[PDB]
C-alpha cells in the first residue's frame, strides 16, 4: 500500500555506517532497491550483501563536486533508475566557540552543508531531465532546531542544512519534487561515542556520566537508536507523505517539538 | 509491519464526516478496530459500516466531560481494549476580529480545545489504569503555526490544542504514552465549501476567485483532501513514530515549513 | 527620543502588582499617562498615586464583556485620550495533566485567553473609532513557546494568547495599529513564590531546590525580574518597533530562543 | 535613560552604506562612539564625519581572519575601549537553485557566515581578556526564518548565523556577555535595488510588479527603511536589553511572526 517502495530506485550518501546504514536497510525493506555512496566503499559491500533487493557500492567524498557527479551516474546506470536520495553524509567536531579553527569549521561546513548542496543540486538536475517525480530526504539534526554549546560551527552548518531544505523545497514544488529533513536527538553511533568522550574531556565527567545525562534530558526515557531515525526516513520517502515538503522533522523522543 | 495497525483498537472522535471519516477509514485499511465517538451517530455508523476489521459508533458531544466520559468507556467496552485515540472533532466560523461575539469565541474554544483536553486527560486515565503504551493524535491546524485574519478566535483555539499536546507530551513520556498532532492546511469537506462563500463576501471577491488563491498559494499546486491529511495521522499512530512526541506535523503542501 | 512615551495615553490591565505593576511605572518613567485596571484597585490606587504623570485606578474583571466595555470607557474618558493597551492580568493553577479540573481549566483559559481578548477588540474599537495609530502588548509567557508538565492547561490558555495576538496583527496592520506580545521567564513575584511551593509538594523537592533548578536551567545565571519584562514592554510600546508586530518577544535569559 | 550608549565603544562591520550605516548613526546617536570596519573605508569616512561623538573608520574583508584580527585591534586601539559589535556586512547573489555556482556558494557563505563567525569569535577573545559585559547584535535576514527561492544558497548561509547566534549565546551567558540577531524584511537599500533587477529578469516581470509584490505580502503595507532595523538594534544593545539573548528579531513588518 501507502507506505510501499516496490521499484524504486534510491541513493544514500554517508550509508556505510550508523543512521546512513539503517536507512539503506529499512528502504530495501520498504521495497527499493538501494545504491550507498561512501567515503568507505567495503563496509558499503557490507551492507548491501544483506540487503533483499541486490543494491550497489560507489565511493564519494560529498566535499568535491567532480565526486559527486561520477558517483551519481555511477550509480543511476547501475539501479537501471533513480527515484530518491537520501543524503546523510555528515562529521562534527567539539570546541569552545573562542577556540574554533578555520580548519575544523570549513571540515563541518563543506561535508555537512556543501555536501548536502551538492548532492541536492545533482539529484534535482536528473530528475527534471528524466521526468521523475523524485524525492529529497536529508539529515539535519536536533543543532539544526537549537544551537548547541561546545558545537556553535556544527549548528551553524546544521541550520544551513534546513535552510537549504525549505528554500529548494519551494523551488522544486511547482515541479512535484518533495524535499524534507530529519532532525535526530541522541542517536547511539560512532559519531555519539566520539562526542561523550570529547564532552567529558572538556567538561571534567565520565563519558558514561555524559551519556546518562542525554538518557535524562529524554522524555521518552532511553538513548536514541539509528533505526528510530530510519522508519522516518522511509515516511518521508513515501507518498503517505505526498502533501508534505521543507519540513524539518523532529526525532528526538520529546526534546524538541515544532 | 511497522506501519500496520494490526489488532490495535482505536477511538476517533469527530469521525463522522471530512478529515475525521478519512482517519478513521484509514486506521482501518492499516489493520485497526476502530470507534467512532460524534455528535452525528447515524452518519457514524454509515462509516463504519464500510470498514473491514468492524467498528462502532457511539453519540458523544466533546464540549461536556460526562457524555466524553459515557462514551469512551462504551467505546473501549466495545472494543475490547485501547491502544489510539484520534482527537478530530473541530469547529470554525469566520468573523472580523471587532465582531466577534462571546458566543462564538466559546463555540470554538469549547469544540476545539475543550474537547481535545476531555478526550485526551480521559484516555490517558484509562491508558494509566491498563499500564497500556496508549498513543494520541491531534487534530489542530496550520492556524496553531500562524494566526489567520478573519479567524483570530479559531487561531487561538487551535494554538491551545497544540500547547496542550506538548505539555502533556512532556507528562506522558515517562509513562510510555506518546502525543502529537496535525496541522492541515487547506482541506476540501464541507468546512471549506461552508468558509469559502462567506470568506468571499467578506472580502469582497467571487467564491471562485478566494478557492483560486487558495491553490496558488499552496507550492505544491492542489486544493488538499482529506485523505493527504489521515495518511499521515496512520504514520504518528503507529510503531515508525515510535521516537516522536509532542510534534505538530504540518500537512499543508508546502504552505508552512517547521 | 524615538524611545519617548511623553503625552501618550495607556491602560494596564492587571497592573497592580507583580509584572503589571513594574510595567505602569516603566511607562510613566517613558513619559505616559498610565491608567490601571486591576480586580484589586485598593492596590492599582497606591500605584497609581506614586506615578510621575498622573493616572486613573479601575476596577475591572477581566473575565467579564461588561466589566471590561465599562472600566475602558471610564480610564479613556478619565485619560482625555487612548493610545496604548498593555494586557497583563493572568493567573496560574500547577496539577498533572491527568488530574485537572474543569474548574481551573476555566479560571486560566477566561483570565488568561478571554481576558486578552476582550481587552485588545475592546481597545482596537476605540482606536479604529477615532483613528489613533494604536498599539497593543500583551504579556503571554514562556509557556506559550514549549508546553510545560503540571502547566498543561495554562500552557494552552497561553498558547491561545500568542494564536490571537498573529491573527489579531495581521488584521489591524492595514489600519496603522500594532498588536506584539512578551514571553517571560521565571520571574520572581508572588506568582513564582506560590508555584515553587505547589511544584515542591508535586516534585518531593524543597521549594529553594525548585528554585535553584529555575536558575540553573537558565544560561544568564539569575532569576528574573519584573523589571527585566517591564523595560521590554516599553520598547514595544515605543516608535523604535514601528516595523514590529505579531511577535511573541523571548525575555527569558536565554532559557528560549525565536 | 534604560536605552542611553553613552559612554559605550562600538565596532560595526559592514558599516559604510545601507543598514550598516543606519546602524552606525543611531548608535552614535543614543550615545555611543562608532567605528566603522568595512571594505570601501573611504564611505566609512563619509560616515563618521556626520557622528556626534567622532568615530573611527578602518578597512577590513571579512572573508579573512588576518584581516579581521588586525581590523578590530586597530579599532579598539582608536575607541579606548570596546563593548558593542554589530556585525553587519552582507551579500548576495540571485540563482535558480539547480544553476547555483560554487563560486556564488563560497561567495555568500564566505561573507555572511565566516564573516561573523570570525568578527564575533575575536570580539569575545578581546571583551574576556578585558573581563567586559560585550553585547553583540548579528545581521540575519528575513531568510534565515524562511527558506527563499532563488536564494538558496543565501537563505542556508543566513541560517548559518542564526544557528551561531543561538550556539555561541549559550557559551557566552554565564561569562555576562549577550550575543542577538536581527532579521529585515524587504529594506529598501542598494541591495534591493540589485535583486529587484535580477529577480524580475528571471520571473519575466517588470522590476515594479516584483517591488508591489513585496509590498502586498508586508501586512504594514510598504516598503521598509534602514532606519527600521537600526533603531531595534539600538534597543538589542542597550541594557532595556539585558535579559535577552540568543534571539533572532524579526523587523518585517508582519511578514513573519515568531
Ligand atoms: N549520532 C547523532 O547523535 C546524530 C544526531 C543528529 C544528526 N546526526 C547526523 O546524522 C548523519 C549520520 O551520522 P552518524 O551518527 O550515523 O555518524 P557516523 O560517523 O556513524 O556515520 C557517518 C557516515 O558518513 C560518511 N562520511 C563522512 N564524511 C563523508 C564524505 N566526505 N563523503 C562521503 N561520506 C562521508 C562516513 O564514512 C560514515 O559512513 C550525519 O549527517 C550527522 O551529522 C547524527
Ligand atoms: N477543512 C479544513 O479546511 C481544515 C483546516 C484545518 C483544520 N481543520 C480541522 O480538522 C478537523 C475536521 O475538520 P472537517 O473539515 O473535516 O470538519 P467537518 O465539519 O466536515 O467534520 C467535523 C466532525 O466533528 C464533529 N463534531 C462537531 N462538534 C462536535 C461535538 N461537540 N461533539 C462531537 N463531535 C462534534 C461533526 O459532527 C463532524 O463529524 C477539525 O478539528 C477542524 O478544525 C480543518
Ligand atoms: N511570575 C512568572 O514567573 C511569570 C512567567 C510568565 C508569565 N507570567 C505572566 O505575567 C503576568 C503577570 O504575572 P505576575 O507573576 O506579575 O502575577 P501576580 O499574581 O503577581 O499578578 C497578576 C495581576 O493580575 C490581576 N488579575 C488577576 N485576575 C484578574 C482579573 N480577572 N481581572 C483583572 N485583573 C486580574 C491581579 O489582581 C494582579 O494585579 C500574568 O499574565 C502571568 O501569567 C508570569
Ligand atoms: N536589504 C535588505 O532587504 C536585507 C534584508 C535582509 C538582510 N539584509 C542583510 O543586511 C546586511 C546589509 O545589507 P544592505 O542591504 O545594507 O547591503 P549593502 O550592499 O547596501 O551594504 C553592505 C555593506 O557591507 C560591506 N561589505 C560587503 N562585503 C564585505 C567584506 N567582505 N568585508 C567588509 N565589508 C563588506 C559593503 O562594503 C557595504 O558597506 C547584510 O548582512 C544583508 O544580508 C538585507
Amino acid at each position: 500500500g501507502i507506505f510501499d517502495l516496490s521499484g524504486r530506485k534510491a541513493i544514500v550518501t554517508g550509508g556505510s555506517k550508523g543512521i546512513g546504514a539503517a536507512i539503506a536497510r529499512a528502504l530495501d525493506k520498504a521495497g527499493a532497491t538501494v545504491a550507498i555512496a561512501d567515503l568507505d566503499v567495503m563496509a558499503a559491500q557490507a551492507v548491501v550483501a544483506g540487503l533483499e533487493n541486490g543494491g550497489f557500492a560507489v565511493e564519494v567524498d560529498v566535499t568535491k563536486r567532480a565526486s559527486v557527479d561520477a558517483a551519481m551516474q555511477k550509480a543511476i546506470d547501475a539501479l537501471g533508475g533513480f527515484d530518491l536520495l537520501c543524503a546523510n553524509a555528515g562529521v562534527s567536531t567539539m570546541r569552545p566557540a573562542v577556540d574554533i579553527t578555520d580548519e575544523e569549521w570549513d571540515f563541518n561546513f563543506d561535508v555537512n552543508a556543501r555536501g548536502v548542496f551538492l548532492a541536492n543540486q545533482i539529484a534535482c538536475r536528473h530528475f527534471l531531465a528524466s521526468n521523475t517525480k523524485g524525492v529529497i530526504v536529508n539529515t539535519a539534526s536536533l543543532a539544526a532546531k537549537v544551537g548547541a554549546p561546545l558545537l556553535a560551527h556544527y549548528s551553524a552548518s546544521k541550520f544551513a542544512v534546513f535552510g537549504w531544505t525549505q528554500a529548494l523545497a519551494r523551488e522544486m514544488a511547482p515541479k512535484n519534487i518533495r524535499v524534507n529533513c530529519v532532525c535526530p536527538g541522541f542517536v547511539k553511533t560512532a559519531m555519539q561515542e566520539r562526542e561523550i568522550i570529547w564532552e567529558a574531556e572538556l567538561r571534567g565527567m565520565t563519558p558514561e556520566a555524559v551519556r546518562a545525562e542525554y538518557v535524562s534530558l529524554t522524555p521518552l526515557g532511553r538513548i536514541e537508536e539509528p533505526e528510530d531515525v530510519a522508519d522516518v526516513v522511509v515516511f518521508l520517502a513515501s507518498d503517505a507523505a505526498r502533501f508534505m515538503t521543507g519540513q524539518g522533522i523532529n526525532v528526538t523522543g520529546g526534546v524538541r517539538m515544532d
